[PDB]
DNA sequence: CTGGGTCAAAGTTCATC
DNA sequence: GATGAACTTTGACCCAG
């Protein structure tokens, strides 16, 4: 079930991982960032639009759209 | 499931915006799509497509691309560099 | 009431023309 | 600039009380 949005993007989310209302595209997203401590940079104005067909435009931008909606890389498990 | 690419006839290389296709005519389909690109047939709009006569009619590999039922709703947006 | 995983099919890169 | 073989990331779908 897919009943909520995503707080970063916009798209349908089943609800909240690593703590905030979010798609299967931005949980991926981020734990994949924090699993591989990945570091991006933005070409622009470090305030890219972040929607469902911009979002993987500047991951620097998604990313810190993340963490300023909640998500905490804490939540985030290691590896199995 | 077919390891030939429908639009040229090159091995495929798997399913790329619908249609078992080549790196070739994938990579094609998104430059022309994402660039807006339009061209024009020098002969009469049936040229033969295939691995090796490919690249000598734009107009008539993309007409095929989307015979074949390759999507321009499958191409992204372009990702920074 | 959300942790984990996969891998098809999106993406980009850059040597070669 | 255009091409295309090789290389990287994404996210829909599945697991689990
Ligand atoms: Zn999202
Ligand atoms: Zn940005
Ligand atoms: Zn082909
Ligand atoms: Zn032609």
């Amino acid at each position: 079930f897919t009943k909520h949005i995503c707080a970063i993007c916009g798209d349908r989310s089943s609800g909240k991982h690593y703590g905030v209302y979010s798609c299967e595209g931005c949980k991926g997203f981020f734990k994949r960032t924090v699993r591989k401590d990945l570091t991006y940079t933005c070409r622009d104005n470090k305030d890219c639009l972040i929607d469902k067909r911009q979002r993987n435009r500047c991951q620097y931008c998604r990313y810190q759209k993340c963490l300023a909606m909640g998500m905490k890389r804490e939540a985030v498990q290691e590896e199995r």
